[PDB]
C-alpha cells in the first residue's frame, strides 16, 4: 500500500477527478457519485470510488501545493489511475475574469518548485493530455456553461503574489492562479497518464454563485472522463 | 515601414502563415494562392499575400532561430497580422516518430534564449492560441493526414543537442525539436494574436541528412494545406 | 476570518505544535491536552486548542509541503500564534540515523519553491528560532531519548530523491529529507514570531514503506513530548 | 554537402567575411571582390567567394541571431573556413557613439541563448582571436576611419531592449548592440579557427553605407594578415 | 606542506581561532596566549600557536573573503585542525545593533561564490556545528558580555552592497554582513570538523568601544574552543 | 582614509602594478623600484611606491580571490589610481602551457562569486582595457619572452577544480585558473580606469605543488619587467 494514500489498486478507478480540498471531494462523491465508498481517509487525504453513468470514478483529495498534489498523483498512478483531472478553484490574475467563471486549463506556467526538482531547474511548459484538454472544452461547450480556456500559473506561495505581480503575469497570458496543475500536467507525461484540469473562479487576487461555478465545473469533469 | 520587413500596412494579410525558408514561401504563394503578390524581399525576409479560397493569406519568411522569427513576428503584428501559424520541419526526438508525419504542437518547451529575455528569465509554458490549435487538429483529422498532437521543444543550438538529449526530453513529453516555436506562441500572447504551429519531421535527432525528399515533400504539402485550412476557420 | 484556518483570533494559543497529519493533531490534542476543542477543520486542516500544564497550546494540522505550511503559518501568525514548533516525521539521509530518533533541526537547506518564491530567488539559510532551537535541544537531552542535533533539508518532489542524492547530501551535513521547516523558519524571520522544528525518522530515503508502526510511534510520542515541554520554555 | 548552407569545400575560402544581410553579402561580393562567384542560395544564405587582392575570399551570410549565425559558422568551419570576420551594424548603446562610426569588438557580452546552450548555463567570456582583433584595431588605424574598440552585447531579442536598460549596460563597458558575435567568438575557441568582429553603428537605442563601406574594407585588409 | 599556509604537521593544534586580520591574529597571540610561536608568514597569512590555559590553541589569518578562506580551512584541517571559530568584525544591517556588540552566528546566508562553486549551484543552509555554536553562546552568557544570537550574511562584494539592501535583508533575520562565515560552516560539514564564529560589530552599513567588542569576542572564542 | 588600504591620495600613484602576494609586492618594490616607500602594511595588504626609469609606480597586493582584490581595487581607484595591471600566477588548465610561461590575458571568464554580486547574476564578459592589453603583449613579444594571449578563468574555489573540470574548460578556450583577473576587469570599466593582467604559469591543475622556485622565479621576473614596462606606456 502507499504511504500516504493508503489504499490497494482494486480500490481507484482508471478514472479520478483531483479535488484540493476535502470537504470538496466528499461532496462531488455524495452529490455526483453512485454507491460512493471512501476507500482513504489518512492524513485527511479524502478518496472516494463510486460509479457516474454506470462508469467508475474516483475522486482524490490532493491537498494544497504541488509537492502535496505530486505526492497524492505519483501515489494515485501506482494504484491504477489512468485519466486524472484536476478540478479546483483559483484566483483570477485581472478584474476581467468574474467569480464562477470557469477556466479549461491549456496549460500551467510553472511557478513551482515541485516541477523544478523533478526538471532539476530545466524550461518546461506544463500540458495537460491533449485529449482530456479537448474532451473538458467540447463538453463545457455541450452543457452550454460559459468558459475560458488558457493559461493558468501553478505558484508556491500563496501569500506572497500582489495583485500587481498577478496582473503582470496576465499580460502575458496567465487567466489564474493555482497551486497544482503544473506538477499534475508534468507528472502525466513523465508516468504516461492523461490528465486535464477545470477550475472555477473563487476570485480576483458570493456563495451560490461560487457554488454554481463549481457544480458547473465538476459536471464538466465527469462528462470528460467517460469521453476517454 | 518596419525595419526588417519592410512592407506597408495593406500589402500583409490578418491571416499569415510562417515557414522559415525562404524557398519554402515562394514555393507555397505560387502553389496555393491565387494572384500572389511578394511584398517584402529584404534581408531575403520574402513575403507574399494571396488569396486562398477567396480569403486573403500572407507567407512570411521567418528565417531560422526565435531571435529572427521574434523580429519577424513583432513586425507583423505591427503591420496588421491576426492569425500566425508556423509551418516547417522538426527533429524527431522519439523513434516513434516517421518522417513526413505531421505534429500539431500542444506547446513548445523554451530552450531558447529570445523568450528567456522577454521574461527575464521566468519560467513560462508557450502554448498556441486555443481555437488556431483546435482547428489545425480538427483540419488534420478532417483531411484525413497521419499526426501526432503534442509538445516540441524550441531550442538555440542546432549542433549542441545530442541524441541522448533528445530521448532523455522524449520521457518528458517533447517529440521533437524545432527552433522558432516557443518564441511564436509567447509573443501571441503578449501581442494579443492567434498563433499555433505544425510541424513536418524530417529527420531523427542525430542524423547527417534528413529524411527522403519526396516523403518530406508530401508532408510538407499536407502540412500547408492543413494551415491553410484551419487559419480560414480563425 | 482566514481563508483555510477559519478560527478567530481568540481560538489559537501563543504556543503552538505543528504536525502534518491531522490524525496526528487529534492524537496529540486527545493525548496530552487538558479541555481539547477543535477551533477548525475546513480543509481537513484539525486544529486544537487545549491546556497543557496550565498552559495553553493549539496543535494546528499543516498538511504536507511548504505551500500549505505557508498558507498556514501566515494564516496562524494572523491568529495570535508566537511560537510555532512543527512536529513530524523525516526521511533519514544517512545510515546512522534509525527510524524513531529525533532530529532538532538546527537549520533547513531550502529546496523548496515557497522559500524561493518569497525570497525572489535569492540564496538564504533557514533556520529556527534561536531560543526555540536550544528549548527543543535541552528538552531532548533531558528526556534522554535518542537524537542529533543538525540540519535537514526541505524538499518539494518526495518521489523525485533517489538514495544515491539522499547520500550525496549527506556528505554535506543533511541528517534527513522532510517538507516544512524551511519556510516555517523563514516565515519566523519575516513575521517577527519564534520557529522551530523536530523530527522523528520514519524511514530511509528509498525504503517503500515507513518503519513499524509501533516504532514510528514511539518517536512520535517522544517528539512531541519533547515539543510540549519545549514551548513552555519559552 | 551541409544541412543549410549547401556548399562544397571547394567554394569556400580559408578568409570570410560574415555580414547578417544577404543583400549586404551581394554588394561586398560585387563591390570588392574580383570575379565573384555565388556558390549558394539555398534558404536565402547567400554565399560568394572572389579575390581580394589576389587573395580567395568568401563572403558568407550568416541571417540574424545567434541560432542562425552558429549554424552557418558550424558548417563554414566543416567547409574548411579558418578565419572569419563578422561585419554589420550595431545599435548604440552610449550617446558618445556617432552613426557610422566603427566598433572593433575586443568581447562579446552573451546575452544570447544559443551559447548558453552550449555552454549549459555556465559563464563565459566571449572574446575574438587574439591575431584576428590586432589586425582589425592595426588596419582601422591605418586606414584612418574613426573607430571604437570595446565589449559589445549580443542579445535575442531586438525588440525587449530599451533604453533604460541600454543606458544601463554601458555603465560596464557595453558599446552598442548586436545579435552574433558571442556565438562567433565561443565557436572560433570550441572550433579551433579565428574570429574577428567589427561593426558600424546604425543607430542609438549615406551616413550608415559609408560606415558599412569603410568596415569591410577593414575587414578585408585584415584577414589578409592573418 | 600546503600550498598557501606553509606549515608542517606539528604547528597547528586541533583548536583554532580565525581572524581575517594577520594584525589582528599578532594580537590575539601575544595577548592570550603563553609562549606563541609563529608558524606560517608565508602570503601574509600569519599563523601562530601557543598555549592557552594549558591547552595548545592556533591563531591563523584567513585574509579576506570565502575564496581566501576556503584556502586557509582546507589547509588547516590537512594540517591538523579539527575545531576552528572565526573571530572577526561585521557591518550591522539592522539598526538594533550597536558597535562593539558580540554577534553568535547561528547560521550564514551564503550570498558568496566559494560556497556556490563547492555546491555547485545548490541550495544550503550554512551552519555552524551545534556544539561549537552552543559553547559560544553558553560563554558569553558566563562571562556577562552583552550578545546576540543568529543570522549574518557572508557575501564577496564588499561595496556592491547598499544601506537600502542590508535593511531588506535584515527583514528576512540578517543581522550584519561579513566575508567568511559560509563557506567555513560548509567546509565544517565537508570535511567532518567543528566550526563556529562570533563576530563584534565594527559599524552599520569608536576604537576602544570595538576593541573591548573584539577582546571579549577573543574571549569568548578560546574559553569555547576548550569547552568543545 | 579607505577602510582596507590605509593610505592616502598622494601615497598612490596613477600607474599600480597587483601582485597577490604581499612578499612578492615587497620584492618587486626592492627590486625594482627606486626610493621605495611602503604606505600601508594594513591586514597584510602591503603597498609601496617608488619609481621606474623615473616613472612613479605602486605596487599594492590584492590578497586571493576577487572578493580582497575587488576591496583593493575599488579603494586604489578611490586614492587615483588610473592604471592597474594585475601580475600574479596561475595554474595551467590546457597540457601545451609549461611552467614558467607567460600568459597575456584577453579576457576572464568570471566563475567568480564578486563579479556575479556585482552584476546581480547577469552575463558579461570580463576584459582589459584594450590599450593595456596591446602594451602588455606588444612589450611581451619585443623583450622576446614566450608567452600565449587568451583567456583565464577566474575561480573562487580554489581546491573544488578537478583537472578533468580544468581539462573541459580548456576545450573553450581557458589557458588558465587564477582568481582575481575578472573583478579587475569589471571594475575597470564601471569605475572607468584601464585594466590589465599578466600571469606566470605556476603549476598544472592537479598538481599537489609548484613548480621548481627557479623556473617560476624567472617567470615572475619577466612578468613584473614586462607590467613595468607596459604601464609606463600609457
Amino acid at each position: 500500500s502507499p504511504i500516504h494514500v493508503r489504499a490497494h489498486p482494486g480500490d481507484v478507478a482508471e478514472r479520478v477527478l483531483l479535488p484540493g480540498d476535502p470537504g470538496r471531494a466528499e461532496w462531488i462523491a455524495k452529490t455526483f457519485l453512485q454507491n460512493p465508498r471512501r476507500y482513504n481517509d489518512h492524513r485527511g487525504l479524502w478518496g472516494y470510488t463510486g460509479l457516474y453513468k454506470g462508469v467508475p470514478v474516483s475522486v482524490q483529495t490532493t491537498g494544497m501545493g504541488t509537492p502535496s498534489a505530486a505526492i497524492v498523483v505519483e501515489e494515485l498512478v501506482r494504484l491504477g489511475a489512468r485519466v486524472l483531472v484536476r478540478v479546483g478553484t483559483a484566483g483570477a490574475a485581472s478584474s476581467d475574469l468574474a467569480p464562477g467563471e470557469l477556466i479549461v486549463a491549456q496549460g500551467a506556467v510553472p511557478l513551482d518548485g515541485t516541477t523544478r526538482q523533478y526538471l532539476e531547474g530545466r524550461p518546461y511548459a506544463p500540458v495537460p493530455d491533449p485529449e482530456v484538454f479537448r474532451a473538458l472544452w467540447r463538453r463545457a461547450e455541450a452543457l452550454g456553461y460559459p468558459h475560458r480556456v488558457g493559461l493558468v500559473a501553478s505558484e508556491d506561495a500563496f501569500y506572497a503574489t500582489t495583485p500587481e505581480e498577478a496582473r503582470a503575469w496576465a499580460r502575458y497570458g496567465v487567466l489564474a492562479f493555482e497551486m497544482e496543475a503544473s506538477a499534475l500536467f508534468l507528472l502525466g507525461r513523465m508516468r504516461g497518464v492523461r490528465t486535464g484540469a477545470i477550475l472555477a473562479v473563487s476570485n480576483r487576487i458570493p456563495p451560490e454563485v461560487l457554488q454554481e461555478g463549481v457544480r458547473r465545473m465538476v459536471e464538466v469533469a465527469l462528462e470528460a472522463v467517460l469521453e476517454v
